[PDB]
């Protein structure tokens, strides 16, 4: 009965069924919850991980759309930390370097769908001309 | 302060910030709503319209994820009816052949935003890859 704060961070680029289900995930951990979702940077996120087809801007606008989401931090930091934690008063961070999080027991785990990534839809498309 | 049904329909292939922009739309078209969305079946989609890249399982299942949705009928008449709108109680259709439903003053419009289709974003992608 009491509500409980969920963060969870990401790219979110071309979001797809593969997010959500995975936000949905993270809001269902409890009875009553509040999920925030963290869009990282353009900058970092090229920087760090890879390319990013979609701006910021764009990977929160979508966002905003999922009725899982209840707030959003956009930027978020690259690293979260426990005073990040403190700030927003969070309870748990669900992600799929996790160590201080499962130590203090504030890690909830929620896992990937495969085959529903937008890159895999336009292969469907393609199979639409035989290679012959 | 009345609950005022609205339908909305459509393929929802590969659903993009351009539907849910409509969907917010219709939805927010009065204070207090239930927006009703319908799928159009493979079948006839395929045959009357044009290709569909996801079966109607898939464009389903990522409506669900909409925070503005608030009921699917999964298939749903390709056509709507006046007998269609007794039978759900819908008091208004949105969308962008309409005439005897403007006639019936059950119309509402709804607008498309350009440039934000998945199709545009494999674009994008390209651009990466000069032609020479």
């Amino acid at each position: 009965s009491k509500n409980v704060v969920i963060y969870a961070d990401g790219v979110y680029d071309m979001l797809h069924l593969g997010h959500m289900k995975q936000l949905e995930q993270a809001k269902k951990l409890f009875e009553n919850t509040t999920l925030i979702v963290g869009v990282t940077s353009d900058n970092e996120t090229k920087l760090f991980k890879g390319q990013v087809v979609q701006t910021l801007e764009e990977r929160t606008e979508t966002l905003k759309h999922i009725r899982w989401v209840d707030e959003i931090i956009s930027p978020c930091p690259w690293v979260v930390t426990p005073e990040f934690l403190e700030k927003y008063k969070i309870d748990y961070v669900a992600h799929d370097i996790y160590a201080w999080l499962k130590r203090a027991g504030k890690f909830k785990a929620t896992q990937r769908t495969e085959g529903v990534s937008t890159t895999d839809l336009i292969v469907r498309i393609l199979k639409n001309y035989e290679d012959y």
